């Protein structure tokens, strides 16, 4: 019975807690992840391991997050501050030594029957490197 | 006295329809324009020549458009489905010869005063690249 916001709010929340049992069951088994630059990833298992591989390399909390949706609540998006430290080195990018990073990014949302379906990221890669090389 | 729903769908009508001057009434004289990937750029001298570059190179339609707002109307996002045709060559980029492209890209949106305050653009580069590369 949540609303989309709601279960937008859910998600962030247990991505700001650290929480992967609550975070993962809001989604669908057959969630599309949309890797910011990226792939298109196919999966709940596919979005564990990427949560996973996130959870080796970086912590990360998120402000000043603003989500919105639409009249039915099949569609949200949200906006937001990421304030991150990057602990270990991540495949393909630069290295890992704790260095912090802040930087606005955002997300889109497809919600149906009451299961977060697809997952879009967005952020400017290009300032993030920057950030941290 | 438009909402920011209204303002939006202003907005990409105006896109959508080539008309800049209708588009760029919609700004603020210090709007923010966070370019995919790429520099933040202020005001709206400088959003005019982003546009009127644009212009010289792209021709773009916008599909399946989305628009959301949180309550009070001071921020906004949308989501849609470009379909482009790829002109004339633009700097640093791969050559033009007319190629179509079609992907997913979003918006968010800051309005303050009833204009558009800040306009930051998302897609996959990546994607666009390979689709025209």
């Amino acid at each position: 019975g949540m609303t989309a916001t709601e279960l937008v709010n859910a998600y962030y929340a247990a991505f700001n807690a650290g929480d992967m049992p609550a975070f993962l069951a809001l989604l669908s088994e057959d969630v599309i992840h949309d890797i910011n630059q990226g792939e298109r990833q196919m999966g709940k298992a596919r979005f564990a391991a990427f949560m996973e591989k996130m959870n080796r390399c970086y912590r990360e909390r998120l402000a000043d997050i603003v989500v919105m949706q639409n009249a039915d609540g099949s569609r949200a998006a949200a906006e937001f501050t990421v304030h991150g430290q990057y602990l270990a080195d991540d495949e393909g990018l630069p290295t890992a030594n704790g260095q912090t990073y802040v930087l606005p990014a955002g997300a889109f949302f497809y919600i149906h029957c009451g299961k977060i379906a697809r997952v879009t990221n967005y952020y400017n890669l290009n300032d993030w490197v920057e950030q941290v090389a």
